[PDB]
C-alpha cells in the first residue's frame, strides 16, 4: 500500500483526494488541517492520525521516516500560497509530492525546487486533471493531425455566491488572483495543447473578471474568466444555470462534459505508475499565470479583444 | 416563505440545516462562520449573504430588520458554548432561536431565555431529533400503555477517528464535556420518555467512556457512552459498523443508529407548525447533563452497573 | 466612576487606552480579543472580565445593561473594518462608542450612525489625537490670523518592517489602504485647517508608497505617505529616527514626529467633558479617504507632484 | 556575530528575548507568529524577516543554511506543546535550539531530542532563569556547606484576571496544566538544589491550586501553587499585591517575587555553560508525573500549610 499523507482535509477539494487514496489502494496515514470538520475522514481511513499544527504534523511522519514507516506521498491540497512550502516539507521529509495546481505560485519556486528534486532524490508532481480528460486527449490527438497555428476562444465563468470574497481565494498574496485560481487549469490546459506563450496582454484585470489575450506556438487565444454569473449567455441564465465553459478552436466548440467523476483519481493512477505531471510539465502555465498577475494593462487590438468584452 | 439566517455553515451538521430549509420553502439569506469551506451553500442558496465576523453578520440582520426584512429564525450549528449567546442575539434581532443540541449549556441560561422570550416576543426552539424519530415515537407509544417504572439498559456508542480529539468536541469549557456534546441526545430521549431525574450517578469518566446510572420518574437507567468504536458489539464490527444506539427497556430493544438523514428537516418542520422543541421540552437533559459534568464518580452498586463496564 | 468596555485589548494601541481610562479616573468593566497576550491588563484593573467572543462579549453587557448597570462607553480599538458593526454594538446596547480611527471606512456608514443616535440617544466619538497636538493647535492659531489660500506641503513616512506585509493593516478590505490606515490622520488634520476637499488626485499607490494633490477650501496640497523608513530625511535617518512627519505651510514648517504620549488621554479627557471628536467632525476625512482608495492613479502636472516623488 | 530566529514574537516573554539577543551581539534574522502586534520588533531587528506560517518560516531558515547563512540559534517562545517539535526544526535546520520552559512535556521526547543531538552536532538548551537568580545562587551557596536533608516549604501564588482562563494557558493539552506551565520553574530550582524526586503526592489539583508533597534526595518539600491572586498572604493582600514567592528552607525565607536574567541565560549559553537536556530532564519528569497522578490525602505533617 502506498502511504499518503494531506494537507487541507476539511477543505472543498480534498474529499476527492480521500476517494483517489481509497480507490489506488493507498492508506491515509496522517492529514493536517488548522480547521477540524474533517470527520467525513472516518468513512475512508478509520485510523489516521490527524494534526492541527505544521510542525506536530512533520515532527510525527519525520519519525515515521526515522523508523522505517515514511509516507510515499504527501498529497497537498491548502491553499496556493501554502503549496511551496509543504512540498518542500514532503521532500525533505523523503516524500514525493502531489499537489493541488497551481503546483506553486511563482516561476523562481519551480526553479528551487528542481534543485531539491535532485538533492532530495525526489519528485513534485501536480493535479491537472484537464489533462486526462477524455474528451480534451480526444481533442489533443486530432490537433496533432493538422497543420497551422489555431485561432482560440476561451470562456470561463463560474458563479461563485458571497462566501467566496470572504475567502483566501481573493486574496492575492494567497490565491495569485482570479487568473490563477480559477484560469490555471485552462492556461495549463493551453500550454498542454499549443506550447509555450510568446506573447502575452491582459485587457480587463477587475476583481470578477480578467481577460486578454495569448499568442502561443501552436495557437492564438481570445480568453475570458468571470466569477460573476452574469457573463454566462443569456439562453443558458434564463435556465438559472451559474456556469459556462466554452474553448471554441477554429470557430468549433470543444464538447467536454462535466460529468466526469473520476479525474482525480485518474491523475493518482499516473502519478503512481510514473506517468505523472511534474515540474517541467507545470511549469509553462505557472509563467504565464505569473505574468497575468503583474503585467501592466494593454488597450487590445479588434483582431485580439475576447466577445465578452464587447 | 421563511427567512432563515444559519450559524456554521462550514461544519458538519450545517448540510442537514441547508436541507432542511429548502425543504421546508423557506430561504437563506445569511450565513456566518469564520472558517470558509462553505461553498456548498450555492447549490442551494446562491444568493445568500456570508460573514466570518460575527458582529457584521449581526449589523446587517439588524439592517434588515430595521427596513422590514429580517430573517424569522436564526439556525444555529456553531460550537456549544455559542449556542446561548448566538441565541440572545437571534431574540435581540426580532429572530426565533432553532439550535442545535445542547440547547445550552447551563440550567442557569435556560432560564435567563426564558425572561428573554417574554421581552423580545419571539421563542427558543431546538433540535431534538430522537423526538420523531418513527422507532422512539413507537417505542413511546408502548411504553405509555403500561404501568409501573422501566428498568433501562442504554448503550451510545459513537466511533471517532483522532481528529475528534483536537476538535472543540473535546475541550469542555467548550463542548460541556462527552455526556454533553454526545450524551445530550439520549438523556434528552430518557427525559422524555420517564420524566425527571431523581437520582444521578457516574460510574466512570475517561476521555473515551462516560457511565452511571440514573433514576428517573418512570425508569431506573444504567447507561453507557464512548466514542471508542470498539464496543460496537462484534456482529456489528465484523460488518464496519462504527456507531451502535439501543435502549432496551425491560428487555425489550430498540435500535436507532439509523434513519436520521431528514429528521432534521422533520423537526424544522414540526418547529414552524408550532410544535417545536422550546425551552420547557429542553431544560431537564441540560439540568441533567450539568449535573453530570460536577459529579463525583462513585462505586456502582452491582444493581447499578451497565454491563459494559462488568 | 464612568464605565468602560474595549475592544482589541492585545492590540499595539490598546495600552493607550487602558491608560487613557485610568487616567480620567474610569473603570474597564471587560474586553474583547480573540488573541490572548493581554496580561497588561492585569497591572490596570485586575478586576475586568475578558471574552475572547463577540457574541459571549455582548451578551455579557447587555446582561449588565438589562439590570441597570450598563456600560457608558464602548472604546474601540479593533481593525478598521470592525469599527462600524462594534460602535453599531455599542449604541444598540445604550452605550456611547469612542472609535479609534477611521471612525469607519465608508461615508454612507457615517450616515447611519447618525439616525442611530437620535433613536439612541447615544453619541458616537473617534479618537483623532493630531487635533489634541500642541503644535499643531498652535498652527491652527496662527493660520486663523490670515486670510487666503495656503500653499502646502504635507510628508508622513511612518517606516515599518517587514512583519507589516503579514498584518491586517496592508489587506485593503480590512485597513481600507495605507492612505486611510495611516492617512486617515492627515487628511482629517488638512480637513480641521483648511474645510472641504474640491479635488483630489491620487499619483503614486504602491504597498510601501501613496502619494498626490489635493484642493480643499483653504489651501492646496501636496502629499506624501510611505511606510518605508528609507524615506525619512537623511539628516535624521543618520540618527537612527524611522518616523518623520511634517506639514509645510506657507513659509513655515512644523514637526510632529513625536509628542504623542498623552494624547490618547487627552482626547479621552474632552470626550468625557462633551468636547470629543464627532461624527460631523469626523466625515470629511473618511469621505476623503473613500475616494482615494477606488480613484485611478493620475499623471501629476509638475507644480502638483510632491517633493519626494520628485 | 550570532544568527538568531524566534518563535512567539507578538508573546508576553518574547521582548526579553529580542533584549537578550541584542545585548549579546545577537542578530535577529527572521521571526514566526500567527498573530501580528510584533511592531516592538522595529525598534531592535528593523531588518528582520517575519512569517505568520509554520511551513514558511521553515523553508525560508533552510534556505539560509542550503547556501552558508543558516541561523545559529531558534530561540522558542511559543506555546509549550510547540517546543518539542519547534526545537526538532532546529534541530533539523542545523541550529541549536535555546527553548522556553519547559523545554518539553513528556520525559519520552527528551530521550528523542537526546539522540536528535548526536545525529547533528547541535545542541538543545532552554531558559531557567531561576538559575541565575543571584538571590537563588546564593541560597545554594550556602546550602552546599552542610550536608543533611532539609524541609522545605514553596509556596508560589502568581495571580491572573480573568483573560487567564481564555488563554492556551489553561488548556491541559497545550499548556501542559497548571504545576507544569507555571510550577516547571520550582520543581527546576528543587531538582537543582536537592536532586532527584524519590516520592512524589498532589493533594489538590484545580483550575485555580495545584498543591502537594515531594521528597527529594536532599529534602523534602511541601509545596502549594496557584494563579489566584487572594492567597497572597492577607498582609501583602490588603495592600494589593498580587504575586508571592517564597521558598522557606528550615524557617529561613528567601522571597523572589520581583526580578535581565533571559540575558544572563543567552550569555550562559553562549558560552557553552547553558542548561541542556541533563539539567532540565528532572523537572520535566516531575512535571509529567504530577499532571497524571491521582489525587491522595495529605497526612498533616505532609499537607502544604495553606491547604
Ligand atoms: N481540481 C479542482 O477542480 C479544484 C477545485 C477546487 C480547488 N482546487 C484547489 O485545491 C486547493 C484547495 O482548494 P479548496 O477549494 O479545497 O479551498 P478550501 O478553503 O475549501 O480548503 C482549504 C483548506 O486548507 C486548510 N489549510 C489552511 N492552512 C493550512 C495549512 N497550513 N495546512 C493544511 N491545511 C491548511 C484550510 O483550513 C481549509 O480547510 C487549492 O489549491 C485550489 O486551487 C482544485
Ligand atoms: N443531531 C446530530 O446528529 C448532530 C451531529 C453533529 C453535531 N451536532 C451539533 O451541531 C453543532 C455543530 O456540530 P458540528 O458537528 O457541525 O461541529 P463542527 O466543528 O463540524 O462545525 C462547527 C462550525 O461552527 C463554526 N463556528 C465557530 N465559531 C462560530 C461562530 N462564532 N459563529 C458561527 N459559526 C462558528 C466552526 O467554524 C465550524 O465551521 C454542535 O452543537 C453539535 O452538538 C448535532
Ligand atoms: N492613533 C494611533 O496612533 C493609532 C495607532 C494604531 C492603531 N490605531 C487604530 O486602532 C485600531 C487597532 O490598531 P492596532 O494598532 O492596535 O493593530 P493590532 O493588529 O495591533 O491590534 C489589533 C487587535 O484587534 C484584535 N481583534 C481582531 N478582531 C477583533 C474583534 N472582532 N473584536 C475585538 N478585537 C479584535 C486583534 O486580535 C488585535 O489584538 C485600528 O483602528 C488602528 O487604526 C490608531
Ligand atoms: N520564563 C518566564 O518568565 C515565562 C513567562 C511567560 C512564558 N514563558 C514561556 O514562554 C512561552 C510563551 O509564553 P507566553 O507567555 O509569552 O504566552 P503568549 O500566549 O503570550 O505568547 C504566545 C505567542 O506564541 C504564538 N504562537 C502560537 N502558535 C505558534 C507557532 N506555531 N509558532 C510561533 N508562535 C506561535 C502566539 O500567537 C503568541 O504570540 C511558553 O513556553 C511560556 O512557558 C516563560
Ligand atoms: C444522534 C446523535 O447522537 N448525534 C450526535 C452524533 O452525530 P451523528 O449522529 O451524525 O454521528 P454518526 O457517527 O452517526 O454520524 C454518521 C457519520 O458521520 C460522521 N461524523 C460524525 C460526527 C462528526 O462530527 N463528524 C463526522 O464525520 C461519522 O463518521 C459517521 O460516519 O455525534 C456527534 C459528535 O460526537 O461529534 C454529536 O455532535 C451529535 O449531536
Ligand atoms: C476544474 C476547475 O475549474 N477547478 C476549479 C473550480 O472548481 P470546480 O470546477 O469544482 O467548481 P464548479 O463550478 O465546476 O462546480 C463544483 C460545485 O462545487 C461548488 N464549489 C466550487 C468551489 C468551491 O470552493 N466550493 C464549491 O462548493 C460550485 O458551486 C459547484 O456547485 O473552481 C474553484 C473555485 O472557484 O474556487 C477552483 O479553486 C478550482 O481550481
Ligand atoms: C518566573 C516565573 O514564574 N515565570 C512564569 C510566570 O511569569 P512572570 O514571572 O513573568 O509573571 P508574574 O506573576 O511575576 O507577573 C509579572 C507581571 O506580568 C504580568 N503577566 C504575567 C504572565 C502573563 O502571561 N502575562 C502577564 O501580563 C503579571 O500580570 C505581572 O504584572 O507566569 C507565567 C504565566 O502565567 O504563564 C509563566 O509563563 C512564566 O514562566
Ligand atoms: C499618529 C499616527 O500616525 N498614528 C498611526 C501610526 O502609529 P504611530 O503614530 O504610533 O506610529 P509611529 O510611526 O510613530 O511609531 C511609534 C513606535 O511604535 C512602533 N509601532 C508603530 C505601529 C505599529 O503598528 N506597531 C508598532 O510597534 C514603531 O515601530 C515606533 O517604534 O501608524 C499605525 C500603523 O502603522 O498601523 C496607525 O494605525 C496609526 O493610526
Ligand atoms: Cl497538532
Ligand atoms: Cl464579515
Ligand atoms: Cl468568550
Ligand atoms: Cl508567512
Amino acid at each position: 500500500m502506498t502511504r499518503f499523507a494531506l494537507t487541507g482535509l476539511a477543505g472543498y477539494i480534498a474529499p476527492r483526494h480521500l476517494k483517489a487514496i481509497k480507490e489506488v489502494g493507498g492508506v491515509l496515514v496522517a492529514s493536517l488541517d488548522p480547521a477540524t470538520n474533517v470527520g467525513l475522514v472516518d468513512s475512508f481511513f478509520p485510523e489516521a492520525e490527524f494534526f492541527t499544527e505544521p510542525e506536530a504534523f512533520e515532527a510525527y511522519l519525520e519519525d515515521l521516516r526515522d523508523r522505517g514507516e515514511g509516507v510515499d506521498y504527501l498529497s497537498i491540497a491548502s491553499p496556493n500560497h501554502l503549496h511551496y512550502p509543504q512540498i518542500r516539507m514532503a521532500l525533505r521529509l523523503g516524500a514525493n509530492a502531489l499537489s493541488e495546481k497551481p503546483l506553486v505560485l511563482w516561476p523562481e519556486e519551480i526553479a528551487r525546487l528542481k534543485e531539491l528534486e535532485a538533492r532530495t532524490g525526489r519528485r513534485v508532481y501536480t493535479v491537472l486533471q484537464l489533462r486526462v480528460h477524455p474528451s480534451l486527449l480526444a481533442l489533443k490527438e486530432r490537433l496533432g493531425q493538422e497543420k497551422g497555428a489555431k485561432d482560440v476562444v476561451l470562456t470561463y465563468v463560474t458563479g461563485r455566491g458571497k462566501w467566496y470574497g470572504k475567502s483566501w481565494k481573493v486574496d492575492e498574496a494567497k490565491s495569485g488572483g482570479l487568473a490563477t485560481n480559477i484560469g490555471i487549469h485552462f492556461f495549463d490546459l493551453l500550454a498542454w495543447l499549443f506550447g509555450r506563450a510568446l506573447h502575452v496582454e491582459v485587457h480587463a484585470r477587475t476583481p470578477t473578471v480578467n481577460a486578454g489575450y495569448l499568442e502561443l506556438e501552436g495557437a492564438r487565444v481570445r480568453w475570458f474568466l468571470s466569477i460573476d454569473p452574469s457573463f454566462v449567455p443569456e439562453p443558458l441564465r434564463r435556465q438559472g444555470k451559474r456556469t459556462y465553459r466554452s474553448i471554441a478552436v477554429d470557430g468549433e466548440e470543444v464538447e467536454f462534459s462535466e460529468g466526469f467523476t473520476d479525474l482525480h483519481t485518474e491523475v493518482y493512477r499516473k502519478t503512481l505508475a510514473g506517468e505523472g505531471f511534474g515540474l517541467d510539465e507545470a511549469a509553462e502555465a505557472i509563467r504565464v499565470a505569473a505574468l497575468l498577475r503583474t503585467l501592466p494593462l494593454s488597450q487590445p487590438s479588434p483582431e485580439n479583444r475576447h466577445p465578452f468584452l464587447g
